């Protein structure tokens, strides 16, 4: 679990949002696994405007911080799960980790600020959905 809070916004996995995010929406996409909902206090993260691929995320499975490398944001297959079918998630980004079912939300950042949020595992790999292409979040 896990979320950023920038502005006024909350940016959450879009399969562990709330039916209470839902009603809240600002803007989702099932092929990202990203949503956004509107809250009522100020948030302090700040979103990276970057093309950084080292940074440091929190695995919550192990209470710990890793230092990572990381790929660009791409189109990468996800094996099927009880969250989507089988399918291509965009903006996805890999490195070589450890990523458990319990670990989505955990923060990636670079020196600039949050990068994205874990999102998907196994096998030895963590991936994360990238966010700092998403300038709106800013205004
Ligand atoms: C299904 N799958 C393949 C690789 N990873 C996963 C698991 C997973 C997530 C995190 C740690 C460990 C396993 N995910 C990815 C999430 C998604 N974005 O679709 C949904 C889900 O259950
Ligand atoms: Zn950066």
């Amino acid at each position: 679990s896990g979320a950023i809070y920038v502005g006024n916004y909350r940016v959450v996995n879009r399969h562990l949002a709330t039916h209470n995010d839902w009603a809240n929406l600002v803007w989702e996409d099932s092929s990202r696994d990203l949503l956004v909902s509107s809250t009522t206090a100020q948030g302090c993260d700040t979103i990276a405007r970057c093309d950084c691929q080292t940074g440091v995320y929190y695995c919550s499975s192990r209470r710990k911080h890793y230092p990572v490398s990381f790929s660009k944001p791409s189109l990468i297959f996800v094996e099927a799960s009880e969250y989507y079918p089988a399918r291509y998630q965009s903006h996805l980004m890999l490195a070589v980790g450890h990523s458990e079912p319990g670990d989505c939300g955990g923060i990636l950042r670079c020196q600039h600020g949050v990068v994205g949020i874990v999102s998907t595992g196994g096998n030895g790999l963590v991936g994360f959905a990238d966010v700092r292409d998403l300038l709106w979040l800013d205004e």
